[PDB]
Parts: C-alpha cells; sequence; structure tokens
C-alpha cells in the first residue's frame, strides 16, 4: 500500500508525502487522509520530530490480517522518537458519549485526545513519543514528594473537578462492532494532565473503551445492542512506558455493554459465553511501565482471559490523597489500586512487580499492588511487590470471586499484606513468601473474610518474636491456614495443625528482605537469572525447613501447578514458599 512521511524539520506540505526525499511538514495532512488508511499503508514519521499543538486522530477504517495500516517511524533513531504533543489544543477535543449509564462516574463530555483510535482495526501504532500537556500542571513523579503545604516543592496542579478530560491514545469503539487486531509497541506516553477524578472518561496513558452507538431508548434498540456489540480483541499493548499522567496510566474495555454483562450479579461467577459476547478478548498488556499515574497503574476491565504479564507500575495514586483529590462531589473515588481486573473472567497477572503504590497514609483508601476486585478466577501468579502504602493483595467484597494467589513475593509492603474486606469465597492463597516489616502484619486491620492459605512462608522480619494476628472476622468462613511456615513468630493461627515453625530466616532463606526496593531505572523488570538476578535471597539455602514440606496443593480454581516465581518447575512434594530449592 501507500506509505507517507512526515517531518517537522524538513517536510513541507505542498509536497506529496508519499517519498522519503518529499515529506509532509504537518499532521494535519495525515488526518485530512486517515479515514482512507486501509491494508499495507503506512505513516511514517521522523525521528527527532516535534509536532507541536498536533494530534493524529484515525477513524472508522481498517487493515487486514495481511496487511495492517502501520503509524511509526523512519530515520535515524538515535535522533530520539518522534514527538506528538497536543498540548490539549481544540482541535484534539471531541465528544465522548457512552450512550448509557456506566455507574456513578462522568460518561459524556469533552475529551482531548493526541492519538484517537475510533473503530480503526488492524492497525500498529510504534516508535512515537505522545504527550498531552497543560504548562499550568506540572507535579512530575521523579521529585514527588509529600508537603505539609499544597504545591509548596516548585509544582502546580489543577484540582477542578471540571478539568478537561485528556488522553494520550484512546482506543475508541462505538459502531456496534468488533474494534480488533490493535498494536501498541515502543509508545513513550508523558504528561497527559487529564481530570485528577475522572474514572472512566478516556482520561489517562492510554485508554480503551466502548460505547453504545445509540442510547437504548426502545424495545427495538435493546434488541439491536443485545447482538451489535461495541468491544475489542486481539489488542497488544506492548513495551510502552506511562508516565506523569492523570488520571488512569492504562485501562482497557471498559464498556456501556456492562449493562448486560451486569444485569444479575448472581454469586459472582461470570458466564463464559456472556463476557465473550459482550466483553473484551485476548487482551494482552506486556512488558510496559507505569509510573506516576495519578490514580491506578494498569487495569483491565470486562475482559474474557486477559494476559497481563512482565510489567513494572511505580509509585502510582500520585494524585489520590487529601491535599490533591479535593474536589470528589458525588462521584467519590479517592482511592487506587496498582496493577489488577474489574469484572474479568480468568485474567492471567505473571510476572509483573509493583512498587510503592503512594498515599494511603494521606487519604487514599486503598494502595495495594494487587486488587482481585469484583470478578470471577483472577489469577495472580510470580509477582513482586515492594513497599506498598496499603497491603500487596486486596480481594474486594461481594463479587469478588475464585481468587488464587500463588508464587508470589511480597517485601516490605506496609499496614498488612493480604487485605480481605468482605469480599467473595474460593480464593487459594499458596506458596508465597511474604516479608513483614514492623510498619505492617499479615492481615489488614479491616480483614473479615475467605481465603485458604497453605505452603506460605511467612517472615517476621522484626526485632522480637511477634505474636501476630492471624485471624480477624467469619465471613465466608474467615481465614483458614494449613502447612505454612512461620519465620520468628511467638504463635501461629489454631487452624494450623500442620505448621512449620523456624526461629531464624537466615537458616530457611540465602538472603530474606534483598529483594529490589525501586522499578530498574529504565522500567524494565529485573533479571530472576543470572549474574544481574534480584531475587536470590528468597531461594532456600541447603537444610532449609522449606525444602519438600510443602503439601499438593488442590487449587480451589482449578489452575494447575507449573512453576515456581523463578520459572523453575515443581515437582515431587512442594517446597514451602515462592521458590524451589535447586
Ligand atoms: C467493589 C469496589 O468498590 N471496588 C473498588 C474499585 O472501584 C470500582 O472500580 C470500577 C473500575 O471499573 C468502577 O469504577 C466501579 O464503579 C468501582 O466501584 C476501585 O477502583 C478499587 C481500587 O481503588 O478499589 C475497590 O475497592
Ligand atoms: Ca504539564
Ligand atoms: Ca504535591
Amino acid at each position: 500500500g501507500t506509505t507517507y512521511y512526515v517531518s517537522s524539520a524538513h517536510g513541507d506540505d505542498a509536497n506529496a508525502g508519499t517519498s522519503e526525499n518529499a515529506p509532509w511538514k504537518s499532521l494535519t495532512k495525515v488526518n485530512d487522509i486517515a479515514s482512507d488508511l486501509g491494508p499495507g499503508d503506512s505513516v511514517l514519521l521522523e525521528y527527532g520530530s516535534e509536532f507541536n499543538d498536533q494530534y493524529l486522530h484515525i477513524k472508522d477504517t481498517a487493515g487486514n490480517a495481511d496487511a495492517p495500516i502501520t503509524i511509526s517511524a523512519y530515520g535515524d533513531a538515535d535522533e530520539g522518537k518522534p514527538v506528538i504533543a497536543s498540548n490539549g489544543v481544540k482541535g484534539s477535543q471531541w465528544e465522548q458519549d457512552y450512550r448509557a449509564n456506566v455507574g456513578n462516574h462522568k460518561n459524556k463530555g469533552t475529551v482531548s485526545t493526541t492519538l484517537l483510535l475510533k473503530d480503526v482495526s488492524y492497525i500498529t501504532v510504534s516508535n512515537l513519543e505522545i504527550t498531552n500537556d497543560d504548562a499550568d500542571v506540572y507535579d512530575p513523579i521523579d521529585t514527588w514528594k509529600w508537603t505539609d503545604t499544597p504545591d509548596s516543592d516548585g509544582t502546580k496542579l489543577d484540582r477542578s473537578a471540571s478539568r478537561m478530560d485528556r488522553t494520550g491514545v484512546a482506543g475508541i469503539a462505538e459502531n456496534g462492532a468488533t474494534m480488533s487486531n490493535v498494536t501498541l509497541d515502543n509508545l513513550y506516553i508523558h504528561d497527559v494532565d487529564g481530570n485528577i477524578y475522572n474514572k472512566h472518561m478516556a482520561n489517562g496513558g492510554i485508554y480503551f473503551m466502548a460505547h453504545y452507538p445509540m442510547e437504548n431508548t426502545s424495545a427495538e434498540t435493546d434488541v439491536w445492542l443485545r447482538e451489535h456489540v461495541s468491544r475489542f480483541d486481539h489488542v497488544t499493548i506492548r513495551n510502552s512506558t506511562v508516565k506523569d499522567v492523570d488520571r488512569w496510566g492504562i485501562a482497557v474495555g471498559y464498556t456501556a455493554y456492562l449493562n448486560y454483562i451486569d444485569a444479575n450479579y448472581g454469586d459472582g461467577s461470570i458466564d463464559d459465553a456472556l463476557i465473550a459476547k459482550y466483553g473484551s478478548t485476548n487482551v494482552r498488556i506486556e512488558n510496559n511501565y507505569v509510573k506516576g499515574a495519578g490514580g491506578d497503574a494498569i487495569t483491565l476491565m470486562y475482559c474474557d482471559r486477559p494476559v497481563i504479564e512482565h510489567n513494572v507500575g511505580d509509585s502510582v495514586s500520585k494524585h489520590i490523597n487529601t491535599q490533591d483529590y479535593t474536589q470528589p462531589g458525588s462521584y467519590g473515588g479517592r482511592v487506587a489500586a496498582g496493577i489488577w481486573p474489574w469484572r474479568c473472567k480468568d485474567p492471567v497477572f505473571q510476572y509483573n512487580e509493583m512498587y510503592n503504590n503512594l498515599n494511603a497514609e494521606h487519604g487514599n483508601g486503598d494502595g495495594q499492588a494487587w486488587d482481585a476486585d469484583y470478578g470471577d478466577g483472577t489469577l495472580y501468579q510470580y509477582n513482586y511487590s515492594y513497599g506498598n502504602s496499603f497491603a500487596s493483595l486486596m480481594i474486594c467484597n461481594w463479587y469478588a470471586v475464585n481468587t488464587t494467589f500463588r508464587y508470589n513475593i511480597s517485601q516490605n509492603d506496609r499496614q498488612g499484606v493480604f487485605d480481605l474486606p468482605s469480599n467473595g469465597p474460593g480464593n487459594h492463597i499458596y506458596n508465597n513468601t511474604v516479608y513483614v516489616d514492623a510498619d505492617s502484619q499479615v492481615l489488614t486491620k479491616r480483614s473479615n473474610s475467605q481465603s485458604l492459605f497453605e505452603n506460605n512462608i511467612f517472615i517476621n522480619a522484626t526485632n522480637t518474636k511477634k505474636t501476630e494476628t492471624w485471624n480477624r472476622g467469619s465471613q465466608n468462613g474467615g481465614q483458614t491456614y494449613d502447612n505454612n511456615m512461620y519465620v520468628n513468630y511467638a504463635n501461629k493461627p489454631t487452624s494450623d495443625a500442620n505448621a512449620i515453625e523456624a526461629d531464624d530466616v537466615s537458616a530457611v532463606l540465602a538472603g530474606a528482605g534483598s529483594a529490589p526496593t525501586s522499578a530498574l531505572k529504565s522500567g524494565a523488570e529485573h533479571a530472576r537469572t543470572g549474574e544481574k538476578a534480584a531475587f536470590d535471597g528468597y531461594r532456600p539455602v541447603a537444610g532449609s525447613k522449606a525444602i519438600n514440606a510443602g503439601k499438593v496443593v488442590s487449587d480451589l480454581n482449578d489452575y494447575a501447578v507449573e512453576n515456581d516465581f523463578l520459572g523453575n518447575a515443581v515437582k515431587g512434594r512442594p517446597d514451602l514458599g515462592a521458590v524451589e530449592a535447586a
């Protein structure tokens, strides 16, 4: 197909734009022809370019399986990714409308988006730097600190509840059809100075959502919408960085068709055909770094079996605090968690790191790394969490059901490791290693409900043999324990008839507590093997009471055991904790 070339430095918009030697100057020319982009067509932006007060909007077209539309860079890579910087200009603004109630949230209004994909299928967008900056908002994560006075550290915010919503990239389905085969790859999205509060406008680094094409006003609209579904399939977001954005880091799948998916909460189980029909299929979130989101880091909504792997989140919930979140109004929302699912079926969260979720000390009503929220079958495995301000894992309220949390390591997570506020049943927490410091404990104070804890190592990383509160409340049976290891405690859960007790973590693991305290400067995950391996303190030492002491687990959610946190096979009697002895 046709390849187009844009150069902010060299080009001219009188040019043809179809050869490298004579490229366009501005994105206006691409915008003018984007709806006619088709299979094999490409829009290449010159490395080193800065398209200021510009944006790219692509609507109502498609590549195909043989040849996608491509939006990318050309030239010398050392000149720096091309930059699209909308600065919120009028021309980037569009009217979003779900055309249904989507809960107690703003569902309609004006949004500024730097890169908009409205019902575009088979498109790959790569190697762009994307911003949406307000010169009057400045609060960089890299030097962020809690101040006794607002904005005293050379920062400034707009705290207005009516602040215009802004996206870096928005993926919008609103034609009553599937929008498929979208790939975002090696983008750098930053300084998207959106609205601090709004959770489900296209407001954040990357947001993908689906609307009804018309309001559901009659029996006839209702028959039609029940069968013609705006939804996503084959959305891949990988190798990207999202930094300094309000509100969401990366969210995918919120939908007007929640009115069908959520018509019948039942017991929290989600029917396979229901979620496949109305929800989003084959979503993959891989190798991204999210730092300094105002709210939540990465959330998957109304997704059928997404895969969320190899991401790093870091220092999110920047704005979920009493100084910055001042106009919550009737929506509320002064809460955020790290990397998590909402009303998904069997999502898989594996090999992710999550650091320093902020502000539980200053008005963040959550603050966890992980959150098995409402939904069915969430699998968290082989993830690391450090230094989160409120807990490693939440299981959230009645409709959070059938969670498995296994082969994870939690280090220096504060105020509790496990948070079980009135959650539904079916939850199974096994083969984790959790390192609990003096700012923390096993269960958050508010915990009251079900989980089955087996084969875990609990490490009291404090200077006395702690008398721990192992049980709080009794909803849905409360917390039951079997076949766990308890390191440096004076007591143990009364339910555990198979306890393994150890006095000194030094005779259990090589270097407990020595896992990372921060993300890698690059945002990449830490190595788990080789010279740079970062988790070797969590390997059992020779003769460790962890070795071959675990029960053969029977997963309550029918996920077979495969490997441990380091990816090594588990065979025989499993070792206690997250890491097999080698
Ligand atoms: C059940 C519950 O209250 N969950 C909280 C999350 O809030 C929900 O989040 C979804 C996201 O699609 C909708 O916004 C819904 O209306 C909310 O009730 C909240 O985002 C998380 C993280 O702070 O905490 C849960 O307690
Ligand atoms: Ca700014
Ligand atoms: Ca501040």
